[PDB]
């Protein structure tokens, strides 16, 4: 439609496009319309469409107006002034800077007056401004105006929103258009799933409001008033007593009250108190309870977004009882592992659709001197020397990464002389290679300059510390390590593929930093002041470590909200300002993580992807038995049933004295069974085809283990435990043959060799960061602490000597940077966002060795963790997902037939043509037997009845959103008697529909679901009499009624996008189930191996007599939490303690009570890889592969709807029985369909065109017509 404006409609005015001004006019003042400097613009082609048809350029001021409109320097002047304006904005206040702000305000007004006067009188300021840049540059300056003629008139909440001028600068760095519009399209498409997200959060909050209505208030109160002192009343004064807070139970120096509950297996708080309900107070200042709708919405959004959820988990389970985890699973599997990936799918799709246009457009275009020169040349490029220098730089990397903290003098001199030797050989062989060849081709390789640079640095480091320069170049000494890039092929490829496609990364990083800069300034101006005026509602009257007071702290808190954690800062904000802290943080999370970080993942994904007789007879008979189905079912069943029994080996096994005997008998018969079946199959398959096979080696290892364990009776030594648990692993062999677990195991076992390569590259980069973290922080982190765990401030203990003066102990903090090992550990803590606060605090405060740290100095050393986290967590750990998506796609394809040589486009046509086998039509039987009884259906099928019902659903869903704890007595009865009206109306309506069309009621799924739901409602309304004849317990009446919630999810019916996404989710369910199955078997293995190592532990950190490893149930209660790497710092600090232990005695009542450290490090770091990074991402891979396919099927091919909405015609366009037509109505049949499968009425020549085989005289079968239409629409669109 470009010719429309390139025509007599409303002509152009002028253009520049690089040094030529061809003006367009009213055609009666023609000048420069050719298309000598201009006919080269043709050559330049071999832009400002002004749209000013309002009035005339008659050489008024409008001339110079246009002349300055498009100009090389105007926009540049504006942009430089914006940059300097914001860099003044960064510093809070200054006297008389006010008048400067007046200049910076009045530049923009001349900028807008010229840009407007050059474009009309008033009329087109109504038509053409639809480009939003002008909207921005207009609204913000009008805000600047209104702020200046009110004189601080109690409105400082909008003087901040001027900073979003600076977005205008995103267009200064090249290659910026193919990213911005990507965000635009992603938002414009993400709307559709926003709707479903909203509805689903709502129904989950409604479910949670029923099960947990006001039990997070439970407290522990002393038994009775007393027998004595408090009096004699034992009546209403009782209520005066049990409300005086000062005898609720707080252990010591806490500020939260522990929760009790009195179900089975939770709380039971002291002996001497009792667990009372409903005495004021909620955890976290009163922002957590489920006791009304809004707070339930907040907590369920907190669960879905997967942020600091271990707190709510532990609270809810402490209160109600462990079975309640059957709730959390449902909101995690559906909301976080299966819904927050619809967003990833949408963003990836939009980005890969916007990159294609751009890239296709780009792709559419002394003589012995030289004698010994040859000699040394022979002795330089010889392959000896590359080997030699590679080995020497490896030994250099080794000698530059020891650096203990104390480091005895021998290490000192050793490392010194080593550095000397290494710099010497570097310099000498570099210079002799200089004199070996090419005194000037040398600087012509773009790779040897690096060596000269590092040599210069080594030399100057040798010098200026030989003089009194303190820390001159030992930092740049690190740069050796990157020289190890000529030798690895993997690392060389990883480097090249980024170094020669790099505009995208720069642009994305710039957008990211600019966005959170904008947010930081808005914050510093908006909340700001409230942290100093009030300043005392906090616990101990002092600014928390994270606050909006200076620019730096503000930047940091918005960054911390971007990386994933946004809730623990919302409480503080909302504690000093009543509201307007919720939209801010929810927005900075939503346009933060979920959009930009998903855009980054969408960018690493298209750049990095005679007795012999009976000898033979026995062989034959074992061969015959070994393959019978029943024997295989038997062995599988015996494995499963002897494995499940391995669970109930918990604490107080001895107190059940019969179990020990039965389990010993079981393991005896087990070792017999194993050794027998090995003989059987060993005669069966044959020797040499039994050791080279992978699976059978598992059986060999387990049988040799059971053998070595059995013979340990002649020695009388008791059977060692860790061997008799190797039984679990055989459980992996049958698992691999469930119908639909070929894809998952095949893709894992093919993905492994890439996982390992990425692990290696990550090890390398983290080494580069750690051997610097050591020299920056090693030796600090010490602190002087009293008998308690508190730090003497600054003057009671200035440095170490004073700390040892009066016996104040001199403690160390656990996570520190002494070795290189602890560096890896603490960095793995920083880069998974768990327990990364104490490290940053102690790293901020480190002043200098042997001296007490000050509360906040050395603050600029945040920049270490930011540059580490951008290059170690948004870039590497997000690369594991980008190798399971590709591999899963390839494996599904190559495992469902469908040969892999068809180029991604004819597969759509294939699925379309394949869809044409389930095409049976049908007709509704019209009308019942006699008139009035049948006169009911005549309207039940109408556009104003189901719509007249789908409002009752919404009204009912509102009347369930009012309940709250503390309802006055009258309210509950009116709600009760208002439910019955609906519960009878629904069944009345359903029975009318059913008695209308007498039979045939069950040909649709929705009718079946409605019938089931309504009978469930009508029986649940009665069974609400759970009182007076059955156990009167809250946690059963509170669940039996949930049935009423079923009749509201009927609301999703009818919307087409909210049906397309659900079709996508349903088309991939067996595979998703199988992935969850594998995750649970892994959790079972780890639970069993845990119940043995970590059963007796000293309570510390995060092990609180309800979340220990003692029994099986609590073991899974803990491991389901650790599966998402939520709170592993506490569990690690608890199981890896090795101080005061009371080591076992092996003499009487054998205790444990300390654990260890080796298999503490080796038990978690191998559970944050098998689970947190390799399976939880397979969820995303599967659902992304299915959603992307259903979209690209809808937008181009034929959707699942088109066929049945085609069938609507021919459903009530011909009768039921015969599937035939006689060629006449056929014609205007193509006038009763819809644009996808139809052509307009001039079709008789096309009906002549297509060859639909006329069958019997005048019967036309349908598949012919429909196939013709399918290939016709594929011909028209393509
Ligand atoms: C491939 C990788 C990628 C990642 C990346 O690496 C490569 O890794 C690097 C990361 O790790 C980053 C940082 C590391 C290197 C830089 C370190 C630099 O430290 C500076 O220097 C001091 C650290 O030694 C600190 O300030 C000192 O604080 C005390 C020491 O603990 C004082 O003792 C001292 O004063 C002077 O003592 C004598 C001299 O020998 C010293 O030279 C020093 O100058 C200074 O104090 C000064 O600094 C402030 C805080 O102390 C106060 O304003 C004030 O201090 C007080 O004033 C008194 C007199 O004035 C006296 O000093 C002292 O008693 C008082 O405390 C004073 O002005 C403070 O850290 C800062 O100054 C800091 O800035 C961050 C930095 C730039 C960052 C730039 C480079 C990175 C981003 C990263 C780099 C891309
Ligand atoms: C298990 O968890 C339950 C829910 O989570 C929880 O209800 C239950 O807590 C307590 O269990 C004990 C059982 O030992 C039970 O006694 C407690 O309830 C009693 O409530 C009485 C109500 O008195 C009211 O007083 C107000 C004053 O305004 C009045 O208006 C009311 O009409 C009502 O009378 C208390 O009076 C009572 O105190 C006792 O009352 C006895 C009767 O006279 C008397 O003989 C005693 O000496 C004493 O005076 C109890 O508080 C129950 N808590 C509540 C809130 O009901 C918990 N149980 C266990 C075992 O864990
Ligand atoms: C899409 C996903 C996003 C949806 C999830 C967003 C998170 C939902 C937040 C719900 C607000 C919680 C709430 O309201 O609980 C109020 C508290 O009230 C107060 O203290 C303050 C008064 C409320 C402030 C205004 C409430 C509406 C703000 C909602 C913002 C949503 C916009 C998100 C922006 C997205 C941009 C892309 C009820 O008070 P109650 O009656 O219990 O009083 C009892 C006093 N003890
Ligand atoms: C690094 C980063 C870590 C990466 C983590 C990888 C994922 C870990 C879980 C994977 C589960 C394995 C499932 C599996 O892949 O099963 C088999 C392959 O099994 C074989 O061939 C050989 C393997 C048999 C051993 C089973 C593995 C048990 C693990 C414990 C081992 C302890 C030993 C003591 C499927 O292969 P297929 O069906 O094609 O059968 C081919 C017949 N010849
Ligand atoms: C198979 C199911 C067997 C369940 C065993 C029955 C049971 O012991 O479980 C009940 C109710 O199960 C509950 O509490 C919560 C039920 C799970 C709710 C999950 C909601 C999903 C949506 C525990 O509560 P009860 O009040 O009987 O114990 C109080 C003791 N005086
Ligand atoms: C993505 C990439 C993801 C890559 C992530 C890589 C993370 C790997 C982290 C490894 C840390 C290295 C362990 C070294 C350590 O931390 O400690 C060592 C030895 O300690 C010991 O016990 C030795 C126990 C370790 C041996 C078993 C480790 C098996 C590894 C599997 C120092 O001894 P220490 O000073 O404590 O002596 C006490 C003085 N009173
Ligand atoms: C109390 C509540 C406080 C909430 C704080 C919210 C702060 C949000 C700050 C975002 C900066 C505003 C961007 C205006 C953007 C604006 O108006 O400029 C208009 C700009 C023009 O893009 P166009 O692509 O349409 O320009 C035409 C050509 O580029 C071809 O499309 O739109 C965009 O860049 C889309 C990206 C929006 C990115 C916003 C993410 C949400
Ligand atoms: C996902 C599918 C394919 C696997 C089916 C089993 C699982 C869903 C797991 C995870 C949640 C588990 C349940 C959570 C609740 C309970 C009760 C609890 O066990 C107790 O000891 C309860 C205490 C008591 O009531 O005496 C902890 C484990 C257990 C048995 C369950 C163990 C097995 C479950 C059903
Ligand atoms: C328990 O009863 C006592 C007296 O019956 C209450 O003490 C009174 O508390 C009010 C609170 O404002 C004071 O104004 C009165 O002066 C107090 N009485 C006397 C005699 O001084 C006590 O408040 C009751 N318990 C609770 C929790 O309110
Ligand atoms: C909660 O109990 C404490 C302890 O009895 C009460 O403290 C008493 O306060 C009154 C005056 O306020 C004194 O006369 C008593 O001597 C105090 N008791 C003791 C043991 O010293 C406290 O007042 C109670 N809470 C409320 C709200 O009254
Ligand atoms: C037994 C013992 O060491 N007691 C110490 C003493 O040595 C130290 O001088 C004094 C400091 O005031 O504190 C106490
Ligand atoms: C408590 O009240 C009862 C009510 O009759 C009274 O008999 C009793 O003496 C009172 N308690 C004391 C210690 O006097
Ligand atoms: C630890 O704190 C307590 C207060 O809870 C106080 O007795 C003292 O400061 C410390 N205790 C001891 C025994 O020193
Ligand atoms: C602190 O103790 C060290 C011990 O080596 C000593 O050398 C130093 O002089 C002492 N300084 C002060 C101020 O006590």
């Amino acid at each position: 439609a470009n010719k429309d404006r390139d025509g007599s409609a409303h002509p152009d005015q002028a253009l520049e496009q690089g040094s030529r001004l061809p003006a367009r006019m009213r055609n009666i003042f023609p000048a420069e319309l050719a298309s000598n400097k201009k006919t080269f613009v043709v050559v330049t082609k071999a832009s400002g469409e002004k749209s000013l048809w309002m009035l005339d350029p008659f050489t008024p001021i409008r001339r110079v107006a246009i002349s300055t409109m498009v100009q090389p320097i105007f926009s540049y002047f504006i942009m430089i002034t914006i940059l300097i304006h914001c860099i003044f904005m960064i510093m809070p206040a200054t006297q008389t800077t006010y008048i400067l702000e007046l200049v910076f305000l009045s530049i923009y007004t001349i900028e807008v007056v010229v840009k407007v006067l050059a474009r009309g009188f008033i009329l087109h300021p109504f038509a053409y401004l639809r480009d939003p840049w002008n909207w921005l540059d207009f609204l913000v300056t009008l805000i600047g105006y209104i702020t200046l003629v009110v004189d601080l008139g109690h409105l400082y909440a909008l003087r901040a929103f001027r900073v979003l001028r600076s977005w205008r600068t995103v267009t200064i760095v090249p290659g910026w258009r193919t990213i911005v519009d990507a965000l635009s399209l992603s938002i414009t498409s993400l709307k559709d799933l926003v709707l479903l997200l909203l509805f689903s959060l709502s129904v989950f909050a409604l479910i949670g409001l029923q099960l947990f209505m006001g039990n997070l208030k439970h407290k522990c109160v002393k038994h009775f008033p007393a027998d004595g002192s408090w009096g004699n009343f034992t009546d209403e004064r009782w209520f005066n007593y049990t409300s005086n807070s000062s005898h609720w139970y707080i252990p010591d120096d806490w500020i939260e009250y522990p929760l009790c509950g009195n179900s089975s297996g939770a709380g039971m708080c002291p002996p001497g108190y009792t667990c009372l309900q409903g005495y004021g107070g909620n955890p976290n200042y009163g922002y957590t309870s489920f006791d009304t709708f809004g707070w339930a919405f907040l907590s369920v959004f907190r669960l879905v977004t997967l942020d600091y959820w271990e707190d709510l988990y532990q609270l809810a389970l402490r209160s109600a009882g462990p079975w309640h985890i059957l709730f959390f699973i449902i909101v995690v599997f559906y909301g976080t592992f299966c819904f927050l990936n619809f967003i990833l799918a949408v963003v990836v799709m939009s980005y890969t659709h916007m990159v294609k246009r751009a890239d296709e457009e780009k792709a559419a275009e002394c003589v012995p001197w030289q004698k010994l020169q040859g000699a040394i040349g022979a002795v330089v490029l010889s392959p000896f020397f590359e080997l030699f220098i590679a080995v020497i730089i490896v030994l250099n990397i080794t000698f530059m990464a020891l650096d203990h903290h104390d480091m005895n003098i021998e290490f000192e001199r050793i490392l010194r002389t080593g550095n000397y030797i290494f710099t010497s050989i570097y310099i000498v062989e570099a210079v002799l290679k200089i004199i070996a060849l090419s005194p000037k081709f040398y600087f012509k390789d773009s790779w040897n300059v690096f060596d000269f640079i590092i040599v210069v640095f080594a030399i100057l480091e040798l010098g200026l510390e030989g003089v009194q320069g303190l820390s001159v170049f030992r930092s740049f000494r690190l740069l050796r390590v990157f020289r190890l890039a000529k030798f690895w092929p993997t690392l060389n490829n990883f480097m090249s593929v980024m170094t020669k496609s790099y505009g995208a990364f720069v642009n994305v990083m710039y957008v990211m930093f600019l966005l959170l800069f904008i947010f930081a300034i808005i914050g510093m101006q908006l909340f700001g002041m409230n942290y100093i005026d009030n300043m005392e509602r906090f616990p101990d009257g002092d600014l928390p470590r994270w606050n909006f007071t200076d620019f730096l702290h503000s930047f940091m808190i918005v960054f911390r909200a971007l990386c994933g954690e946004w809730i623990e800062s919302m409480w503080d904000c909302m504690l000093v300002g009543d509201w307007s802290c919720i939209p801010f943080f929810v927005a900075v999370f939503f346009v933060g993580n979920l959009v930009i970080l998903n855009l980054l993942i969408a960018l690493l994904l298209n750049n990095y992807g005679s007795v012999q007789r009976m000898w033979s007879n026995i062989r034959r008979v074992c061969f015959l038995l070994a393959k019978n189905k029943y024997f295989q079912k038997f062995v599988t069943a015996v494995l499963v049933i002897t494995s499940v029994l391995l669970a109930l080996e918990d604490i107080y096994l001895p107190q059940r004295p019969v179990l020990v005997n039965i389990t010993l008998y079981v393991d005896y018969v087990l070792t017999a069974f194993f050794v027998i079946e090995m003989i059987i199959m060993l005669f069966a398959v044959g020797f040499k085809k039994y050791f080279t096979s992978k699976w059978y080696w598992l059986d060999f290892i387990v049988v040799v283990a059971y053998l070595l364990n059995f013979v340990l009776m002649c020695a009388g030594i008791e059977a060692l435990q860790t061997l008799r648990l190797l039984r679990v692993f055989r459980l992996f062999r049958p698992l691999s043959k469930v119908n639909g677990m070929q894809v998952v195991t095949s893709t894992l076992v093919e993905a492994v060799p890439h996982i390992f390569n990425v692990i290696l590259v990550g090890i390398f980069f983290w080494l580069v960061f750690a051997i610097m973290g050591v020299q920056l922080f090693a030796g600090k982190f010490y602190k002087c602490v009293d008998e308690n765990s508190t730090v003497l401030s600054h003057e009671i203990t200035m440095d170490r000597n004073d700390c040892l003066h009066e016996n104040y102990t001199w403690e160390n903090s656990p996570m520190n940077f002494d070795h290189v090992g602890n560096a890896y550990l603490s960095l793995l803590q920083v880069a998974t966002f768990k327990g990364w606060l104490q490290i940053m605090n102690d790293a901020i405060d480190s002043r200098e060795v042997h001296k007490q740290p000050i509360r906040e100095t050395n603050i600029y050393m945040y920049l270490y963790f930011i540059f580490f986290i951008v290059f170690g967590s948004f870039f590497i750990l997000k690369l594991f997902v980008c190798i399971l998506i590709d591999i899963f796609r390839q494996q599904r394809r190559k495992a469902e037939g469908l040969s892999a040589t068809d180029s991604r486009t004819q597969l759509i046509y294939r699925r379309a043509v394949m869809r044409t086998m389930s095409a049976k039509p049908v007709k509704r039987i019209p009308k019942p037997g006699n008139k009035i009884q049948g006169c009911i259906f005549d309207l039940v099928t109408n556009q104003a009845f189901d719509i007249s019902i789908m409002v009752l659903i919404c009204l009912n869903m509102v009347t369930m959103m009012v309940e709250k704890e503390g309802q006055s007595q009258h309210m509950t009865e009116v709600l009760y008697w208002i439910n019955v009206v609906f519960i009878i109306l629904f069944t009345g309506e359903c029975v009318l529909k059913l008695i209308s069309l007498r039979h045939y009621y069950f040909t649709v799924g929705w009718n079946i679901f409605d019938f089931v739901v309504v009978i469930i409602s009508i029986v649940g309304m009665f069974l609400a009499d759970l009182i007076e004849t059955y156990f009167v317990s809250p946690t059963l009446f509170r669940v039996i009624r949930l049935a009423r919630i079923g009749r509201i999810l009927r609301l999703v019916k009818g919307a087409k996008g909210i049906r397309l996404l659900l079709l996508a989710l349903r088309k991939a369910l067996r595979t998703l189930f199988n992935v969850s199955f594998l995750l649970f078997v892994i959790m079972f293995v780890y639970a069993v191996f845990g119940m043995e190592f970590f059963m007796h532990i000293r309570d510390a950190g995060a092990i609180d007599d309800v979340y220990n490893f003692k029994t099986f149930g609590q073991s899974i209660i803990l491991l389901f939490q650790l599966a998402t790497s939520a709170g592993w710092d506490g569990v690690y600090f608890a199981i890896a303690n090795e101080e005061d232990c009371r080591a076992p005695d092996h003499e009487l009542g054998y205790p444990g009570n300390c654990g260890s450290r080796a298999l503490g490090i080796a038990y978690l770091v191998s559970y944050l890889i098998i689970t947190c990074l390799v399976v939880i991402n397979m969820y995303a891979a599967v659902i992304l592969d299915y959603v992307l396919e259903v979209y690209e099927d809808s937008k181009e091919g034929l959707t699942d709807d088109d066929y049945d909405m085609f069938f609507e015609v021919w459903q009530q366009f011909d009768p039921e029985a015969t599937q035939y037509i006689r060629y006449d109505q056929l014609s205007e049949l193509l006038e009763a369909l819809q644009p996808p499968l139809q052509v307009q009425k001039p079709n008789k020549y096309k009906i002549l065109s297509m060859n639909i085989p006329i069958c019997k005289d005048d019967h036309i079968f349908y598949k012919d017509v429909l196939e013709a239409l399918v290939k016709d629409v594929f011909s028209r669109r393509g």
